[PDB]
């Protein structure tokens, strides 16, 4: 097929600097950083991803993917650096996973935002879909927020040409990955927005998932949910793979919703609620020079 033309760019350890930690887990450290390149006159707000020959293959691997991305809303890599550690040089998304930003923010997250989210990552999705690339660990975990109005799809650790909860039956049953499998991914990814963050299948241990989804138990309908978008997360869920929407038909039908967004998600308050904008005082050391990445373009 066609051949990969994306660039890997190499950056010098002295162009950027480590401000705090974001957080550390198995994998090493994600750090805060500024990426100040050559004589530009640029500051970019930065996610350094600091990591053994095999866990530098796998970082590589995740290098890969990241690189060949190009998408509003999905994360790229802007480079890396190599040191004796080996670092993955991202976009600062500053408000963290929409996991956490959920359940943080639940009082002031209307029907607009729900729906606006889900239209992004079926977007993403369907841009990953076009590149032939099956993500294989779509979750709210794994979707970044840039600002409250922007979410961006990333986590290439797993990205191809284990996550139970988050799996099509086939996945679990036979290790069959399709987008139509990412496809059931984004049904919870929905479940966990609409739920404002709960854990699907809680208390339930993940052998018995096979079992409970092969009986035709699913994840209950959320108290926001008309049964319209209920359907929508449902019909994700089908057993038949091709039965499943598909990315180019849920940004079409969370579209529609997002148009009228108190008809589809019944939240008390909706409207009166109000999440940070750029258009918000003190919303962006010195501020002086900065950029975002998705306006700094070589
Ligand atoms: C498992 O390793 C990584 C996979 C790639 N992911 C990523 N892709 C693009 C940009 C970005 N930037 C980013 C990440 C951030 C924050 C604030 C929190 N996080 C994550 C990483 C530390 C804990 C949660 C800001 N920007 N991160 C983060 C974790």
């Amino acid at each position: 097929e066609a051949p990969n033309q994306a660039l890997l760019r190499i950056l010098k350890e002295t162009e950027f600097k480590k401000i705090k930690v974001l957080g550390s887990g198995a994998f090493g450290t994600v750090y805060k950083g500024l990426w100040i390149p050559e004589g530009e006159k640029v500051k970019i707000p930065v996610a350094i991803k600091e990591l053994s020959p095999k866990a530098n293959k796998e970082i590589l691997d995740e290098a890969y993917v990241m690189a060949s991305v190009d998408n509003p809303h999905v994360c790229r890599l802007l480079g890396i650096c190599l040191t004796s550690t080996v670092q993955l040089i991202m976009q600062l998304m500053p408000f963290g996973c929409l996991l956490d930003y959920v359940r943080e923010h639940k009082d002031n997250i209307g029907s607009q935002y729900l729906l606006n989210w889900c239209v992004q990552i079926a977007k993403g999705m369907n841009y990953l879909e076009d590149r032939r690339l099956v993500h294989r660990d779509l979750a709210a975990r794994n979707v970044l927020v840039k600002t409250p109005q922007h979410v961006k799809i990333t986590d290439f650790g797993r990205a191809k040409l284990v996550p139970i909860k988050w799996m099509a039956l086939e996945s679990i049953l036979h290790r069959i990955y399709t987008h139509q499998s990412d496809v059931w991914s984004y049904g919870v990814t929905v479940w966990e927005l609409m739920t404002f963050g709960s854990k699907p299948y809680d208390g339930i241990p993940a052998s018995e998932i096979s079992s409970i989804l092969e009986k035709g138990e699913r994840l209950p309908q959320p108290p926001i949910c008309t049964i319209d978008v209920y359907m929508i997360m449902v019909k994700c869920w089908m057993i038949d793979a091709d039965s499943r929407p598909k990315f180019r038909e849920l940004i079409i039908e969370f579209s529609k919703m997002a148009r009228d967004p108190q008809r589809y998600l019944v939240i008390q308050g909706d409207e009166r609620m109000h999440l940070p904008s750029p258009t918000d005082s003190n919303f962006y050391e010195d501020m002086d020079d900065v950029v975002d990445a998705d306006e700094y373009l070589i």
